[PDB]
C-alpha cells in the first residue's frame, strides 16, 4: 500500500489506457461527407479531454519515479525504463491526436467543398434543362420571344461564370494543399468542368437553331406576302366582262397594262423571297425541306398567274 506496489500498480494502469488509446488512434476513417466528419471530430474531442485530464497521473507517476530513484533498498533500474516508456508512449498518442485532428480539419473543408460544388451541379443542371428545350416557335413573333428568352439565359450563365471559376480556383488550391482525398477532388472538378462546357455547348447550339427559325419564318412570312397579293391579283384577271363599249375595253386594258407593271415588280421581289430561301438552304437551314416546298409552291402560282394575266389580255388586245 505504498510506493513500490503503488508505482507498479499505476505503471500498469497507465499502460493499459494507453494501448487502448494507440487502439482508438488506429483509426483510418476520417468522413465520407460532413455528417460524419462531424460525429467524428466530436469523438475526437471527448478522447483528446480523455488525454489531457490524464495529465495529472502522468505527472503524479513520474513525481512517485522520482522518489522511488533516490532508494538503494532495490534496484531502481526498473522503474528508470517504465517512467521512460510512458513518457515516450504519452508523448506519441499526443501527436498521433494532433496528426488525426489534422486530417479531420482537412477533411471537414473538403466535403464542406463539395457541399458548394454541388450547389453550382444542380444549379448547371437546372440550366441544362433548360437549353435543351426543342420549341423553336411557329411563326415570326414566336420565335422572336423564344430568342428574346434564350438572350437573357446566356447573360445569366455569362452573370454566373464567376462563381463556376470560383469553385474551380478553390478547388485547385485543395488540391495543392493535399487535403486527403486528393484523387476525389481531380475527379470532381475534371467532372465539374465537362458539365459546364456541355451546358455552353448546349446554349451555343439552340441559340443558333434559333437564328435559323427566325430566318425562316422571315422567309415563311414573305412568301405568303407575294403570295396574298397574288391571289388578290388572281381576281381581278378572272372578270372578263368587257361592258359592250370600247371605252370600258381601254379603261380594263389600261387597268391591265398597270397590273401588267406591277406583277413585274412583283415577281421580282419572288425572286429575292427565292435567292433569299436558296441563300438559307445554302447555309443548311433546319428547315431546308420547307424551303424547297415553299419556293415550289410560290412559283407555281406566279406561273398560274402568269398563265391568267395572259388570257385576259387576250381578250383585251382586241
Amino acid at each position: 500500500a505504498n510506493k513500490q506496489q503503488n508505482f507498479n500498480t499505476g505503471i500498469k494502469d497507465f499502460d493499459f489506457w494507453l494501448s487502448e488509446v494507440e487502439a482508438l488512434l488506429a483509426s483510418e476513417d476520417y468522413g465520407k461527407d460532413l455528417a460524419s466528419v462531424n460525429n467524428l471530430l466530436k469523438k475526437h474531442q471527448l478522447l483528446e479531454a480523455d488525454i489531457s485530464a490524464h495529465e495529472d497521473r502522468l505527472k503524479d507517476l513520474n513525481s512517485q519515479a522520482d522518489s522511488l530513484m533516490t532508494s538503494s533498498a532495490f534496484d531502481t533500474s526498473q522503474v528508470k525504463d517504465k517512467r521512460e516508456t510512458i513518457n515516450g508512449r504519452f508523448q506519441r498518442i499526443k501527436s498521433m491526436a494532433a496528426a488525426r485532428r489534422a486530417k479531420l480539419n482537412e477533411s471537414h473543408r473538403l466535403h464542406q467543398f463539395f457541399r458548394d460544388m454541388d450547389d453550382e451541379e444542380s444549379w448547371i443542371k437546372e440550366k441544362k434543362l433548360l437549353v435543351s428545350s426543342e420549341d423553336y416557335g411557329r411563326d415570326l413573333t414566336g420565335v422572336q420571344n423564344l430568342r428574346k428568352k434564350h438572350k437573357r439565359l446566356e447573360a445569366e450563365l455569362a452573370a454566373h461564370e464567376p462563381a463556376i471559376q470560383g469553385v474551380l480556383d478553390t478547388g485547385k488550391k485543395l488540391s495543392d494543399d493535399n487535403t486527403i482525398g486528393k484523387e476525389e477532388i481531380q475527379q470532381r472538378l475534371a467532372q465539374f468542368v465537362d458539365h459546364w462546357k456541355e451546358l455552353k455547348q448546349l446554349a451555343a447550339a439552340r441559340g443558333q437553331r434559333l437564328e435559323e427559325s427566325l430566318e425562316y419564318q422571315q422567309f415563311v412570312a414573305n412568301v405568303e406576302e407575294e403570295e396574298a397579293w397574288i391571289n388578290e391579283k388572281m381576281t381581278l384577271v378572272a372578270s372578263e366582262d368587257y361592258g359592250d363599249t370600247l371605252a370600258a375595253i381601254q379603261g380594263l386594258l389600261k387597268k391591265h397594262e398597270a397590273f401588267e407593271t406591277d406583277f413585274t415588280v412583283h415577281k421580282d421581289r419572288v425572286n429575292d423571297v427565292c435567292a433569299n430561301g436558296e441563300d438559307l438552304i445554302k447555309k443548311n437551314n433546319h428547315h431546308v425541306e420547307n424551303i424547297t416546298a415553299k419556293m415550289k409552291g410560290l412559283k407555281g402560282k406566279v406561273s398560274d398567274l402568269e398563265k391568267a394575266a395572259a388570257q385576259r389580255k387576250a381578250k383585251l388586245d382586241e
